[PDB]
């Protein structure tokens, strides 16, 4: 069977700007041998925006994104089309749609949360809005001497599992750390990570430090997971990462199966 | 070119039950030689029960409502699907799409008008809501000695034309009546019809007694009119109703030409 995904996204619109982002969803395709569909939904055409423009396609994106089996939200860069992304995750987060998220996306997600869930609506990243009564999203670079002002974290850094209950850690293999790629400024206010570990939106990932939040994963989901690293630039068509194997098993209804059986 | 329209209610699941309905706009496609396509949208899919339940259909509904080239909503019977029909009139509306409502729906329009103009929120059809702050559509049956009760208007009555300045009349061929064929039984509260008067909303036919209203055209749109009696019984194909040919004028966006060379 074909199994789709909605990339949901700003540059979204069709470009090979995710092209080893597909292929490591390839690599998935392949280790379970089944088709592959990459819809390509501009995260804009989810907002009411363009209900009012051209509800057609307003309508047609939210047709697709039910269709879709799971769906993706990806990093990416500017403000546009970040409501409808949002609203896209909370979407898949009440559906229980397989989510993944990226970078941004897993930032967004944490802000949906508290949004719908902490009632703080007005909760906000600070990338795009500086007067953010819940600062959840906030810049946080690293300064290495030699630097003047920060720099963006990246390069293949060790993230260490805050716990041995993790999907993902048993995905990878029960390990007690992994190396992934980083590309990425903005990281998890603290002060309100606080707030949401009484919460069921657990924090499974940090980097050495145990201060920068790298996993998380959505309890009481059949597969609702964020990451900042980027898994794609590892993934393999022997070696495939398994946030993208593992949204496919979920996409799929396999998962529980696949775990059950042996991972 | 096929022209498009979305028949929305309750019965329109597919049914031979608008036949004649649509055999009087197969008459009008006939006039003007294009092609039709029914589509044939289940109101209840425009409401977010529906969004709830499978979103598919809710979007795909509305994408299908904007594909459309004009839109019919009939009479019918039944609460259900109130909301997706009105949800659909103010669409129309608002979009400035060829509308014809016939019946219930003419009564929805006016509820519609007065919910989202007047900003009577409250008002509401008596047929389906007795308590009700507006009671815009009430129960107006004709009382004929030795019946007992009310009974329903029924049959060919003659239906008399307020004003000149019609585009009805006009494309009826300037005629102080026309004789209709009539089936209904709730009619406009005169007591809100004066706070209509004001309104854009103009009211052109009239029963002969001058009490209950059978035509209404928006002004300023360029196509928004609604009939309570039912012209599909008296289309034929040499000479087509002009509510549906009208509207498949609207729809194709020639009607203006059509008066204009000469109706």
């Amino acid at each position: 069977e074909t199994c789709s995904i909605a990339l949901v996204g700003k540059y979204t619109k069709f470009s090979d700007s995710y092209a080893s982002v597909i292929k490591a969803l390839e690599h998935s395709a392949l280790a379970i041998n089944h088709k592959l569909e990459i819809k390509y939904i501009d995260s804009a055409d989810l907002e009411p925006i363009t209900s009012q423009e051209e509800p057609v396609r307003y309508h047609e994106a939210w047709q697709k994104l039910c269709s879709a089996h799971g769906v993706l939200v990806p990093g990416g860069f500017g403000v546009r089309g970040t409501e409808g992304k949002i609203q896209a995750i909370a979407w898949a987060r009440n559906q229980k749609k397989p989510f993944l998220g990226v970078c941004l996306g897993m930032q967004l997600a944490v802000v949906e949360f508290s949004r719908n869930v902490l009632g703080w609506q007005d909760a906000n990243s600070t990338e795009f809005d500086p007067t953010t009564s819940h600062p959840v999203v906030v810049d946080m670079p690293e300064h290495n001497p030699g630097q003047m002002g920060g720099t963006m974290r990246l390069g293949k850094r060790r993230t260490l599992f805050q716990t041995k209950n993790s999907v993902m850690r048993k995905l990878y293999g029960d390990a007690d750390y992994l190396e992934e790629r980083h590309r990425h400024r903005f990281e998890v206010n603290p002060v309100w990570k606080k707030c949401l570990e009484e919460q069921g939106l657990k924090f499974v990932g940090q980097d050495v430090e145990g201060e920068r939040m790298e996993i998380v994963e959505l309890e009481d989901h059949p597969f609702f997971v964020g990451v900042q690293y980027h898994p794609e630039f590892l993934s393999r068509p022997i070696k495939p990462s398994p946030p993208y194997f593992g949204l496919l098993l979920a996409s799929v209804g396999r998962l529980s199966h696949y775990l059950q059986k042996g991972c």
